[PDB]
């Protein structure tokens, strides 16, 4: 099977790929377990390729020893270096090999993947005097021939994985792309509202809070202080809400999370016991708390790059937070900054969650171009 593109976004709450235009995501988790213990793990056959993204048990050698890994959704009932850790590696083998179950043939064993693409948080690139580097070695991890077996039964095989080109941007500074670029590499005429401003993207997530100063026309951050990375969690204030106000509704912050965006977005938030189909309107709990976490966020954003008194500043709100945030972003930048400003100066990029990837997946794209561009032109 040959792939054309692969774009990887290694979250902390999901992993999400794109892989020749098609998506799919899997939870982070991976729980190595022992050889024994793979065995007897999985009891009978599944048959249908789409079964295999909830069962994913895999074995990948590692520095000469063979290891066994749940994976996604499996390893489930059981912030990392992305670059010395397994669990990323780890990930994108399963999930290469759950899409050539998905979308390829049984017998075939190998998988070569053009272009690959991935990136890395500011928080880990900060950590270093340069960002290339570490951006260079996260790339070289993927390059190259690589295997992976699929121990589920039904869609066993040992697959190889070979990867031709790899390459790491930086996380929330590249989805300026998505705003900037359709697939198609057109310029948007939807970035033409932030050609004269300087404007803050702010990568709001389940763990982090990543802001990159982009002057005006979407350009590249000038310098290194152009980058930041906060630590005060969404997930923290989501377990403090929890086990202040819905410990009866709620046994995990994962519940309560899936709750919120699955809900969020309609004018009433309610909970569902499953066996008794009683109803708990929690929709006032919900908006005060997040409305709460959305004023330490604008404030931060705010603070971060001290916008001078001669210079308005546009900011741009995504991640998956961001996506969950929208109203009460755009109720609070209204309360803080009048409406006129609200609207036009604070923006919630849609597909906000998927913008990182995205952003990636237009770097793919004109990547793809001048491939072909510099192979015609090689007669
Ligand atoms: N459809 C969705 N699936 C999963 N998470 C979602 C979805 N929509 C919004 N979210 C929110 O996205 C957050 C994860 O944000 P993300 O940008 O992935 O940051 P991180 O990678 O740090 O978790 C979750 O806390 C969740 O509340
Ligand atoms: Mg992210």
């Amino acid at each position: 099977m040959n792939i054309s593109r692969m774009n990887v976004d290694f979250g902390n709450s999901m992993y999400m790929n794109l892989i020749d235009g098609y998506f799919f995501e899997l939870p982070t988790n991976v729980v190595e377990i022992s050889k024994e213990a793979a065995e007897g793990k999985f009891t009978s056959i599944v048959e249908d390729p789409a079964d295999l993204k909830d069962r994913l048990l895999v074995s990948t050698v590692i520095d000469e020893t063979e290891r066994y890994f749940l994976v996604g959704e499996l390893a489930e009932p059981e912030l990392h270096n992305k670059v010395e850790s397994h669990i990323p590696y780890v990930t994108f083998l399963a999930a290469t090999a759950y899409y050539q179950a998905l979308k390829g043939k049984r017998e075939d064993n190998e998988v070569t993947i053009e272009y690959f693409q991935t990136m890395l948080p500011i928080w880990l690139l900060k950590k270093l005097d340069k960002f290339s580097e570490m951006q260079k070695r996260m790339a070289s991890k993927f390059l190259g021939t690589h295997q992976v077996k699929v121990l589920t039964l039904g869609l066993e095989k040992e697959l190889t994985i070979k990867v031709e080109d790899a390459a790491c941007r930086i996380e929330s500074e590249v989805a300026r792309w998505a705003i900037k670029k359709n697939f198609d590499l057109e310029d948007k005429d939807y970035a033409e509202q932030f050609k004269n401003y300087d404007v803050v993207f702010c990568d709001l997530g389940g763990g982090t809070d990543d802001l990159v100063l982009l002057p005006a026309g979407l350009k590249p951050p000038k310098s290194r202080d152009s980058f930041v990375s906060n630590t005060a969690p969404f997930l923290a204030h989501l377990e403090k809400l929890r086990k202040e106000k819905l410990l009866e509704h709620f046994d995990s912050v994962r519940e309560l999370e899936k709750f919120i965006y699955s809900n969020i977005g309609k004018t009433k938030m309610e909970r569902r016991d499953g066996n008794t189909g009683q109803k708990f309107d929690l929709t006032d709990i919900i908006k005060k708390s997040l409305k709460e976490y959305t004023e330490i966020k604008i404030a931060q954003a705010e603070n971060t790059f001290p916008a001078p008194k001669d210079k308005v500043y546009k900011y741009l709100y995504f991640g998956g937070v961001g996506e969950v945030l929208e109203e009460s972003i755009s109720v609070v930048t209204e309360e803080r900054y009048g409406r006129d400003i609200s609207e036009s100066n604070h923006i919630v990029a849609e597909d906000a969650r998927l913008l990182n990837l995205y952003g990636l997946e237009v770097l793919s794209r004109a990547e793809q171009v001048k491939k072909q561009a510099n192979e015609k032109e090689a007669q």
